[PDB]
């Protein structure tokens, strides 16, 4: 129907502008601590801390597959980046301070994305 056409193209551009965030927060980043997922063969207690683990590449597949059907859930895989970091990792850290700085960061970039996203439907 055109009906479902519509709905395709909404979520298509929404892809797109999510994209966009998507890049301004990794370039938030520019360590690459958040980049890829932690892997197991080098931290194998992970999934006994963290039940979600989330990163970058995976957010990245996710949208390429317009797996994101609204913000909400685009900020929500983002905010387990953050959060995972800050719980597996101690504040003495490089690690959990880069994701203090790229919460505070990418707070700014979020709060214009909403307005966008609103604004244009």
């Amino acid at each position: 129907s055109m009906e479902q056409v519509a709905m395709e193209l909404r979520l298509t551009e929404l892809t797109r502008l999510l994209r966009s965030v998507l890049d301004q927060l990794q370039d938030k980043d520019p360590a690459r601590i958040f980049a890829q997922p932690v892997s197991l063969k080098e931290v194998p207690d992970y999934l006994d801390h963290i039940k979600h683990p989330m990163d970058f590449a995976t957010m990245r597949k996710r949208l390429e597959a317009q797996g994101y059907k609204n913000l909400h859930e685009f900020e929500e895989d983002f905010d387990l980046i953050i959060d995972n970091c800050m719980k597996y990792n101690a504040r003495d850290t490089v690690f959990y301070r880069a994701a203090v700085r790229l919460r505070d960061q990418g707070g700014v970039v979020l709060r214009q994305a909403r307005r966008e996203v609103d604004s244009i439907g």
